[PDB]
């Protein structure tokens, strides 16, 4: 078995091989990359996302999110209170303002003590989830608005041909900005490219382990555990390192730098926080080996997780017998 300690890889692939995404990661999980649940890739040193990030001024936030703390440094929730609109430009002198910029810091494990130590004493504000791409037309490989779609993925495995679109997300980060414990909807892989600015610290529990995390996140979150059968769909829970190490949950961790991109894999919990200003660009994506995560995938019912039209489709083809109870939580 191919990486059975389920650390992180790392892949350097060659310009040539960057050509076939499909193939790449497929090659990928040959070595055993998934089964920490996150994986690196530096793209080949001839490639570019785009030419210059000089001209994203006027991309809109239009709902900007303060990230609101609740509990004790290192087991928290956060809710999402909604800000007036601005744009990348205002976005961005504000995140380099005295009020959120990054603090003085000796290399980023200092800076992740910092974080931890402090995170709850913060209001950070996250421009997340908005449709668009920064990749240049021209740019033929790991373009992430060109990749396959996740519906046609389930009619070329399936047969069973159904509605809905599949495209990229921007987030605009500063300093604490966070994201919160979870897996992908229907527990799809995800594909995030750091385009430009300062870098994001990512936390991993293996596939083969999330169940350790869920009982965890159980016992640390009761109220929210009695509300909902999913809750970590509503992803507003966060953990921190030394409480994961205090309960023996395994895990692993790796900073991202601008113009890297990381791939999470099916039911691969993923947690982290962004240093200063920055720019990721991510969507979601299938393989072959995704349905059967797809099939098994936990489900949210109580109205909370509230997601995308193009899930009705993969839980009404995937899992028929929850399909009914699910469509009452999204209506
Ligand atoms: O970058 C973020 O805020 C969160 N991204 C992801 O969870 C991802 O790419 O799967
Ligand atoms: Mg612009
Ligand atoms: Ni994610
Ligand atoms: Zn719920």
């Amino acid at each position: 078995a191919q990486n059975p300690n389920c650390n992180i890889m790392i892949f350097h692939p060659t310009k040539e091989e960057f050509n076939d995404f499909d193939k790449y990661i497929a090659y990928m999980e040959s070595q055993g990359a998934h089964r920490a649940g996150l994986a690196k890739i530096i793209p080949p040193k001839e490639w570019k996302a785009r030419e210059t990030y000089d001209n994203i001024s006027e991309i809109l936030i239009a709902t900007p999110l303060q990230q609101v703390a609740s509990g004790r440094a290192g087991v928290f929730t956060q809710y999402h209170k909604k800000k007036k609109a601005m744009t990348v430009g205002e976005y961005r002198h504000l995140a380099n303002s005295k009020k959120y910029q990054t603090p003085p810091h000796q290399n980023f494990e200092d800076l992740e003590r910092k974080y931890w130590k402090n995170r709850i004493y913060n209001s950070p504000i996250y421009g997340a989830d908005i449709s668009g791409s920064l990749f240049d037309e021209n740019t033929k490989q790991w373009n992430l608005g060109h990749l396959g779609t996740i519906q046609d993925l389930l009619e070329k495995e399936c047969g069973v041909v159904i509605e809905g679109v599949n495209t990229p997300y921007l987030y605009f980060g500063m300093w604490k900005t966070t994201f919160a414990w979870h897996t992908e909807d229907m527990d799809l892989y995800s594909i995030n490219y750091l385009h430009l600015g300062e870098p994001k610290t990512w936390y991993v529990v293996p596939p083969e382990h999330g169940q350790r995390l869920e009982r965890l996140a159980r016992e640390l979150f009761p109220g929210s555990s009695r509300g909902c059968g999913a809750f970590l769909r509503h992803k507003v829970a966060l953990i921190s390192p030394t409480v994961l190490k205090e309960n023996g949950i395994p895990f692993n961790r790796i900073t991202q730098e601008a113009g890297e991109f990381m791939v999470t894999f099916p039911y691969g919990y993923h947690a982290g926080f962004n240093h200063g200003f920055n720019c990721a660009e991510a969507i979601n994506f299938a393989t072959p080996r995704w349905i059967d995560y797809g099939k098994m995938a936990s489900q949210c019912s109580c109205g909370e997780a509230r997601v995308t039209f193009s899930m009705d489709a993969f839980v009404r083809i995937l899992q028929p017998e929850r399909y009914d109870l699910w469509k009452r939580g999204q209506d």
